[PDB]
C-alpha cells in the first residue's frame, strides 16, 4: 500500500552507501568504511577526477584558510558560511563518476561542519545526473531537532541521559512509551503551550513537518545561488517558478486562515512596528531560537542600513513598474511583454539568473537574505560562524513564523502589480469550440487529524557502543497531523468533434470575510490548482472520473530509512521519494473543514492539447504546455470576458471528522 | 398570541394621552389638543399644583435664560442641556397629578427642543407612581433615525418627495414596496456596505435595534444624574445593579464574538492609538455622526486635558485597590465587606448616590462621560448647544460602536479587581443539605434570522394636509432580526426532605480560543444568567421543566404604537411593554450558533429558600433574594471548594438554522 518500484544490483549497493550518510549524523564510525576511505582521502592528488580543475584548487584555498568548525550552526544566509557551501557542492557535483563523489563524500563527512556537508550533499545527490532518480530520507529524519519543540527533544534527552525508564508508568504519563525496542514520543503543537496570539490557531499547518521538509525540497531542488543552466529551457521561466510557488503556497496558507477565522495577511511598514511576534520553542546544541515580541520596531539602530537596503530593493522595483520599458543588469525590459515574469521573479529572488552567472557574489546582496534577518529580530552576528539562529535562517524552520507570510505575500503582491500590465484573456484564448461542461459532482470532503510517526534517532548521540552494536535508531516521535479521505470528481464534458484535451482543477474560497461571494477580478491569485491531466473527447457526450488519489501536483508521505533498508533487500524503492519527493503532501490538499461545512469552490477549465509545444521536463514534469503557470489565472480577469461554456464552477463544503484539537489525540491515563 | 392585560376607560383616556406625544415627534399639529393647553399654559400661575415649589422656580429661572433651540440634536451628555433636561424632569415629576402633569408635556412640547422634551417625558412617564403600568412605544417606533443606515433614510426620504413611486418597479430592486396603504423597506446592516474591520463581523448584534434599545431602557429606568431615593432598598445596591448590568452585557457580547471567532475585546491606553474605527453611516437633521478612523491617536492636542481627568480617575480607583480601606465620599469604606460593591459601582458612573444628592453636579465631573467623548473623536462642540454627534452621545446609538464594549470592559475589569479581595465562597455556604441534581437535558438550542418590520414614520416630515388628516404612518423599516427555537431544560433533582428552592440557570462558554476547557477560577465572570425561579421540592425524585419562553430575565418584542391604538379600543394593553419593558429581548437571548453546533455550557444552581429576609419589588421583582446579584458567581471562585452535588455543568451546542447572512434576506427576485 504504499507506491513500490523494482531495483537492480548496482542500484541498491549506490543507494546503501547513499543512505550511510544520514545515519548518526552528528558522529563518526570509526569502524565503518566511510571513515577510513574518509580520513585520508586526497583530493590533490585526485584532480584528474573532477570535470572542473579550477573548483579543485578553489576549494583546496579555502579549505587550508580554513572551513567552519564543527558543531557550529550552519546557515546559507550568511556570505562566508554559503561560500564554504558552494566550493563543496562544486567539488561533488564535478566528480567525474559516484566512486569520487562517494569518496569526496566520506572526506567531508569526516573533516567539515555537519551542517554543511548535508545540506552540499543533499543538493549534490538532486542535481547529479547519474544520481537523478536515487531517493533521499525526509528532511524531518535529518535534521530532526528543527522539526520538534524543545519539551520532546528534552524528554529525548532524559530518557538517553538513563539508557531508558525509572518508571514506565511515569514516562506513560508524558507521553513517553516503549514499543518492542523503541522509544516514542507524543509531540503536541506549541499551542499546547503557548496563546500568545491567534495566529497560533494554525500550528497544525505553519508547524507541520511535510509542509516545512516542503519548503527545504524546494531550496535545494534549485537554490537561489545557483543559475538553472542545467535544466535547459526553465531557464527562460525561473522567475515564473518562483512566483507561482510562492502565489500557491499563499492561497493553501490564506485557506488555512478562512477556516480558523482570521482573513487577510497583514501588510507591514519597515518603518514601522510589526504587531505578530514570534516566540520559537527550538533549540539550537548551542543556543535558543530568537524571539520577535509582539510590535517589534524594524527600524531600531541596528537596522537602520539594513532598511534603508531593503528600502530601495523595492524602491527599484516600483521604479520599473512606473517606467513600463528599460534598462536593468545589462537587458532591454518591457513590462507588455508577458515573458517579463521572468525577470521580475529573478529580481525578487536576486538570483544567479538574474546576473546571466552561475553562482551569486556577495556583494550581489539578496532581499530575501536581510529581509529574513531583520524580521527574525536577531542580535548582530558575533561573526562570521556565529549568529542568533531565527525560524527564517533555515529551509527547514521558515514556515513557522508568520512574518514569514507577510515577507512573502509582500513579494507576491509587487508581482501582481506587474501583472496588472498584461492584457486580460478574451472570449477567443479561452473558448473551446463545440464542448461544454454540463455537470461536476464531488464526493464527501471530509479532513481529519491522524498520528503519525518519524525516525528521530539522529537528535541523539549514541555511546562508541552503541555505534558499533549499530543500535542508532531507537528513537520515534508521534504526532497528530492533518489528512482528508479520497475523493472524486466527476464531470460530464459534451463534445461536437473528438478532440485531445486539457482538463486542469483549481480549489478557492466561496466568501471573502464579509460573506460576498468572491469576483474573479479581485481573486485570481486565491486560486489553488488541484492537477491537470489530458483525456480524449468524443463526438456526443463524456464522463471524467478523477480521484484524488490520482492527482498530479501532490506526493504520498515518505518512508523512513529504516524501512527503505528494508526494500532495498527486496528490490524495491518508494516511488513518491524517487521523482515525487518536492511535491506537496496529500493528506495537506485540503484545509481543515469545519463540522458544518466551510465554503469554498471547484473551478474546473477544459482546454485543448494542441501538440506538445514548449514542452517542460527537465525540472518538473509540470508543465507539458506552452501555458503560463496557473494559466487561465495568471492575469487579471474581467468576470464578464471570461466565463466560456468549457468552465464550470461547483459550490463544495469541506467537513471535519473526528476530534478537533490535535492537542486531543495526546492525553494519558 | 401577544401577551395581553384588560384595563378601564380611565386608563385608555391617559394612555391615549400619553400615546400623543410619541406621534409625529418633530412637527406641532396646531389642531391638536396638546397645542392649544401648550402655547397658552401658564406655569408661575399654577404653582400651586406643583409637590416641589423650588423646583418650579428653578425651572422659571432657566426658561426665561433660553433653553436649548428646536431642532438642534440633544444629548445629556453636555451640561447645559443636561441642566435643562433635568429642570424639566423636575416640572414632570411633581407634577400634583396627571392632569397637570399632562398640560406641562404640552407645554414642554410646544416651546422646547424635541430631544430634550422626549428625554424627559420618557423618564417622566418611567419614574411617576401614578404612571406605574402605563406603557411607551419602544425608542426605534420614536427616534427611527436612531436605529438605521443613511441608505434607507434616503430612500424613505426621496419616496416622501415625490409623494410615491415613480416606478414600482425600479423601486422593487431598491427593496421599496407598497403593502396596503404603507411604504415597506427593506434593510441591510451596515457590512452589507463597508467591511472596514472584523468586528463587523457582528453588525447583527451590535446594530440591532431591539439590543439598542435596550440599552436606552436602562439608562430611561434609572439615569446616572438622579437619586436612587424612590427605589427602597435598592439604594443600597445601587452599585450592584450599575455592575452586574454591564457584567451580563459584557458576557453576552462576548458570546457573539466567540461564535464569530473573534476572541477577546482589546485592552487599550489613553497614551497610545486604538487599533479598530467606528465608521458610522447614521445621519442626524444637519451632520453626520462623527468618524474614528483605524489607530486613532487618543492622546492628540485636543484632549490633554481631557485624559489628565481620565488617567487620575482611574488611578484613584488603582489607590483605592492599594488602600484596602480608606475614607472616601465622607464614607468609610473596606474592600474586604461585599457591600463595598455599592461604592465601586457608584464611584465609576459617578451618579447621585456617589455623593448622597438629588441630582448629580456640573463640577461632579463625570468618567464614562469624558471617556465617551474622547473614543468618539468628534472635534471640540462649537458652543454649549452644538456638538458633532458619535454613537456615544447616545443611549440609543453606543452599542453600534466597538469603543463602546472596549470602555465598559475596562471599568468592568477594575470592578473585577475589586472582587479579589472578597473571601471565596466554602463548600458549607453552598452545599444544599440532601439535595442532588442527577440529570440536565435541553432540547435542541438552535438560531435563524427572520424578518421584522418597525414603524419608522417619525423619520418622514408631514404636510399641512397629511398632518391635518392623521394620514402620518405610512413608513415601515423591514429587516432581519436573530430569533431562536422556543426550548425546554429538564431537571432531575433529589432530595430527602421537602423543601422550598431556587433554581438559577446560567449560560457560558466552553472553551478559550485555544480549546482549552475554561476553568471557573479564570472565568467567573463569563457567566450569563439565563433565569431564575422556586419550585416546592418533595421527598424522593424532582423533575422540572421550564421552557425558555417562560424565563423571566427577558421580553418579548414591543407592539407598534398603531397596533396599541388599535388594543386600546378592546381595553387591552399589551402586558410585556407594561411590567417587562427593559428587559433584554428573548429573541436575542442565544448567540448566533454554527450549522455545526457551536459549544457552550448551562450551569444550573439550586439552593434553599427559607425564607424572603431582602428582596427587591420597587426597581422589581429580580433579587427576590439577600443573595448578591449573580449569586453565586459574583466573587471569585476556587474549583475544588466549589463543586457541589447541587450545581450541574452541562455542555451544550448552540446551531444555526436557514440562511446564516442577514443580506441573504434582502436580494430582490428577478
Ligand atoms: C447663520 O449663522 C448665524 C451666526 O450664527 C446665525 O445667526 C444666529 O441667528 C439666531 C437666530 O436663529 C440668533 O439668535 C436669536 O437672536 C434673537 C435676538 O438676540 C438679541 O436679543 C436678545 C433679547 O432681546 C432683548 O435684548 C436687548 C438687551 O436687553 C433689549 O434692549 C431688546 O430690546 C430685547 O428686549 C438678547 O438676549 C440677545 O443676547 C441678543 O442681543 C434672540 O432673542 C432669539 O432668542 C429666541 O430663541 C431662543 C431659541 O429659539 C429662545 O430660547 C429665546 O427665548 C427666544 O425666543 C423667541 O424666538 C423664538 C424663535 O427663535 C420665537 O419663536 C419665540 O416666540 C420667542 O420670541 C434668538 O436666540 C443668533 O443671535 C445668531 N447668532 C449670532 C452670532 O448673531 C444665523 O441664523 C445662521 N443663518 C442661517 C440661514 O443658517
Ligand atoms: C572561551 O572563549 C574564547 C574566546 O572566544 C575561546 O578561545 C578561542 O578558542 C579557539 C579554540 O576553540 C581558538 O582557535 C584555535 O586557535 C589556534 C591558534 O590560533 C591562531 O593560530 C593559528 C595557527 O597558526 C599559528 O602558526 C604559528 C605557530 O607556529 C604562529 O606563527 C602563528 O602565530 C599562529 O598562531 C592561525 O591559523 C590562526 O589565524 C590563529 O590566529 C589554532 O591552532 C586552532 O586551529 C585549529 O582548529 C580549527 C577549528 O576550526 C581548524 O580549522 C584548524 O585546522 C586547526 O586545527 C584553533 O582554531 C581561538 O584562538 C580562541 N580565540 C581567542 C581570541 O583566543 C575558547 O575556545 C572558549 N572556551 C570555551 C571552553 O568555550
Ligand atoms: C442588501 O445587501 C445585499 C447584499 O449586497 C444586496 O444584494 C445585492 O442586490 C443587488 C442589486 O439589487 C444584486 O444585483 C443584481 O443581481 C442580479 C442577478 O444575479 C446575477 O447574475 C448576473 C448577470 O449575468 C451575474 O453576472 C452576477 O454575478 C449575479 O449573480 C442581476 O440580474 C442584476 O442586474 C441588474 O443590474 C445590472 C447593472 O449593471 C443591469 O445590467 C441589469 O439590467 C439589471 O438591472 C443585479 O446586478 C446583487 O446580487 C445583490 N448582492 C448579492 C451579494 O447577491 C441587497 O440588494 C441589499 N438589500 C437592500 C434593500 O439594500
Amino acid at each position: 500500500t504504499i507506491k513500490t518500484k523494482n531495483v537492480d544490483a548496482v542500484f541498491v549497493e549506490k543507494q546503501k552507501k547513499i543512505l550511510s550518510f544520514f545515519q548518526d549524523v552528528s558522529q563518526l564510525n570509526t569502524d565503518d568504511e566511510y571513515y577510513k576511505i574518509g580520513k585520508d582521502y586526497d583530493i590533490e592528488m585526485n584532480m584528474d577526477n573532477y570535470t572542473n580543475k579550477k573548483a579543485v584548487e578553489e576549494f583546496l584555498k579555502m579549505y587550508r584558510t580554513g572551513f567552519m568548525p564543527k558543531n557550529l550552526e550552519f546557515s546559507v544566509f550568511y556570505d562566508k558560511m554559503r561560500d564554504e557551501a558552494i566550493a563543496l557542492f562544486h567539488l561533488f557535483y564535478y566528480a567525474k563518476d559516484f566512486e569520487t563523489f562517494y569518496k569526496t563524500a566520506c572526506f567531508a563527512r569526516v573533516h567539515l561542519n555537519q551542517g554543511q556537508f548535508l545540506y552540499a550533499f543533499y543538493i549534490a545527490v538532486i542535481q547529479r545526473s547519474d544520481c537523478h532518480g536515487f531517493v533521499v530520507p525526509a528532511p524531518y529524519e535529518v535534521y530532526p531537532k528543527m522539526f520538534m519543540n524543545m519539551e520532546v527533544l528534552q524528554k529525548i534527552y532524559v530518557t538517553k541521559m538513563q539508557d531508558g525508564l525509572i518508571n514506565p508508568e511515569a514516562a506513560a504519563k508524558y507521553g513517553i512509551h516503549k514499543e518492542n525496542d523503541y522509544f516514542v514520543y507524543k509531540a503536541n503543537y506549541s499551542n499546547a503551550v503557548l496563546y500568545n496570539n491567534e495566529e497560533q490557531r494554525l500550528t497544525y499547518f505553519t508547524e507541520d513537518i511535510g509542509m516545512n521538509a516542503y519548503y527545504y525540497y524546494f531550496h535545494s531542488h534549485l537554490p537561489f545561488w545557483w543559475t538553472s543552466e542545467k535544466y535547459g529551457a526553465l531557464k527562460e521561466r525561473r522567475g515564473e517558478v518562483y512566483f507561482y510557488f510562492y502565489q500557491q503556497l499563499l492561497a493553501r496558507y490564506y485557506f488555512e486562515r478562512l477556516t480558523n477565522g482570521l482573513g487577510k495577511i497583514p501588510e507591514f511598514s519597515w518603518y514601522s512596528p510589526i504587531k505578530t511576534g514570534y516566540y520559537p520553542l527550538m533549540l539550537t546544541k548551542f543556543t535558543p531560537f530568537a524571539q520577535r515580541p509582539d510590535y517589534y520596531n524594524l527600524h531600531t539602530e541596528e537596522n537602520y542600513e539594513r532598511v534603508r537596503f531593503l528600502d530601495t530593493y523595492e524602491k527599484t522595483f516600483v521604479q520599473f513598474l512606473q517606467k513600463d520599458h528599460f534598462e536593468a543588469f545589462g537587458q532591454k525590459i518591457d513590462f507588455h511583454d508577458p515573458k517579463a515574469i521572468n525577470f521580475v521573479g529573478n529580481y525578487w529572488q536576486d538570483n544567479a539568473d538574474l546576473y546571466g552567472e552561475e553562482v551569486t557574489k556577495d556583494y550581489q546582496r539578496s532581499y530575501e537574505v536581510f529581509a529574513r534577518r531583520v524580521l527574525g529580530a536577531a542580535p548582530m552576528p558575533f561573526d562570521k560562524y556565529t549568529f542568533m539562529p531565527s525560524a527564517m535562517d533555515f529551509y527547514q524552520t521558515s514556515l513557522r513564523d508568520p512574518a514569514f507570510y507577510q515577507l512573502y505575500n509582500r513579494i507576491v503582491e509587487y508581482i501582481v502589480e506587474f501583472k496588472q500590465y498584461l492584457k486580460p484573456y478574451t472570449q477567443d484564448k479561452l473558448y473551446f469550440d463545440g464542448v461544454k461542461i454540463t455537470d461536476v459532482k464531488v464526493d464527501k470532503l471530509t479532513t481529519f487529524f491522524e498520528n503519525f510517526e518519524f525516525d528521530a534517532s539522529n537528535s541523539v548521540y549514541f555511546s562508541k557502543e552503541e555505534i558499533k552494536n549499530n543500535h542508532v535508531h531507537d528513537v520515534k516521535v508521534r504526532q497528530p497531523r492533518l489528512n482528508h479521505s479520497p475523493f472524486n470528481v466527476n464531470i460530464e464534458v459534451d463534445s461536437n468533434v473528438a478532440s485531445d484535451a486539457v482538463v486542469k482543477i483549481f480549489l478557492a474560497p466561496k466568501y471573502d470575510d464579509n460573506g460576498i461571494p468572491l469576483t474573479l477580478e479581485d481573486n485570481w491569485m486565491k486560486f489553488f490548482e488541484l492537477d491537470w491531466f489530458t483525456t480524449k473527447l468524443t463526438a456526443g457526450q463524456n464522463k471524467i472520473i478523477r480521484n484524488s488519489n490520482e492527482f498530479v501536483i501532490f506526493k504520498e508521505d515518505s518512508v523512513p530509512m529504516t524501512e527503505i533498508m528494508k526494500m532495498l533487500d527486496e528490490g524495491k524503492v518508494p516511488f513518491d521519494m524517487s521523482e515525487e519527493f518536492c511535491y506537496m503532501p496529500k493528506r495537506l490538499m485540503l484545509p481543515r473543514g469545519t463540522e458544518g461545512g466551510f465554503p469554498f469552490q471547484l473551478f474546473v477549465f477544459v482546454y485543448p492539447f494542441d501538440n506538445k509545444g514548449k514542452d517542460l521536463a527537465p525540472f518538473e514534469s509540470f508543465v507539458l504546455d506552452n501555458k503560463p503557470l496557473g494559466f487561465p489565472l495568471d492575469r487579471p480577469v474581467v468576470d464578464a470576458l471570461f466565463k466560456v461554456p468549457n468552465m464550470y464552477f461547483k459550490d463544495i463544503f469541506i467537513y471535519h471528522e473526528g476530534e478537533r484539537f490535535p492537542y486531543k489525540f495526546n492525553i494519558p491515563s
